């Protein structure tokens, strides 16, 4: 991998935003580290009610305005926001060349699952409501939002709501137990996912739930009927096994799924791609699916 994997590395093993103390200092430490990638001029980006579930659309110059992607961020359920991920969404909408809807779905411990699901579902209906045909539509989200992005594609399936085009999850959290064998094999080069804050933030989505509850953990979901998947995924990454056993799951679901292990590639690498060549090598490539299966 480029020497900047070693910079992103060495970033992650002091920032340690999944070990802060609170929830409240967690939150803030994400949003920290997002304003050191800000937002360059020619995004736009404006604040939409997406039928009751706060939104911004984020457009570039080359944004095909009938094309839109549904992004949905990570954070574990419980940090992360239109602040840490606006970055994230741009890059994609000016590789897919299509408009980004990044959604402020309900987070955990206030708002406990079911609350995200109803809230991507939502803004989906919402989407179709106003105009946006399924055919040049996509679900994209990283870490969570990859696990929410499968959850969203079940519930809208099962609600006999037309799919969209394609989907792509970024690291998904898959398995809310983490009993994944990466997540011992990998611990040791994971600088920002470990075993202990996963069940942290497992604990405040599921208050009780069974943690094998499929709309919650995916992994137990029925996948049947799902459109064309794109999964990226970090060899350097307790989470590598969420994608690997989701990939499988899907597969066996009679599912068309792409699955890119990115060799040493840290948790969500895309997010750093303003410094991360891999990083931009790999929106370039969620671009590419995206063009191709809008085709």
């Amino acid at each position: 991998a480029s020497e900047a994997l070693t910079m992103i590395v060495n970033l992650l093993r002091s920032q340690r935003p999944l070990q802060e103390p609170t929830v409240e200092q967690m939150r803030a430490g994400l949003e920290a580290m997002a304003q050191m990638s800000p937002l360059p001029a020619d995004v736009e980006l404006t604040t939409v009610d997406a039928g009751g579930v706060p939104g911004a659309w984020v457009r570039v110059p080359e944004s095909d305005p009938d094309r839109v992607v549904l992004y949905l961020h990570g954070g574990g359920y419980v940090i992360g926001s239109i602040r840490t991920h606006r970055d994230l969404a741009q890059r994609i909408a000016r590789a897919a060349r299509c408009r980004v809807l990044l959604i402020d779905y309900r987070l955990a411990p206030e708002h406990p699952h079911p609350a995200a699901v109803e809230d991507s579902t939502r803004a989906y209906r919402w989407l179709l409501e106003t105009g946006s045909d399924p055919k040049r539509m996509a679900i994209a989200g990283d870490a969570a939002g990859g696990g929410l992005t499968v959850a969203t594609l079940v519930a809208l399936r099962d609600a006999g709501v037309p799919l969209p085009a394609a989907a792509v999850c970024l690291s998904p959290w898959v398995d809310l137990e983490g009993i994944g064998e990466s997540m011992t094999t990998k611990a040791a080069v994971d600088p920002m996912v470990q075993r202990e804050p996963l069940l942290r933030m497992a604990s405040m989505y599921l208050a009780g739930q069974d943690p094998r509850t499929p709309l919650a953990a995916p992994l137990y979901a029925d996948l049947r009927g799902l459109p064309p998947l794109l999964i990226q995924v970090g060899t350097a990454e307790t989470l590598l096994d969420d994608s690997v056993r989701l990939a499988e799951r899907a597969r066996a679901a009679g599912v068309q799924v792409t699955l890119e292990p990115w060799e040493d590639m840290i948790h969500v690498w895309q997010a750093f791609a303003a410094m991360l060549p891999e990083g931009q090598q790999a929106i370039e490539r969620i671009g590419e699916f995206l063009r191709q299966h809008w085709q």
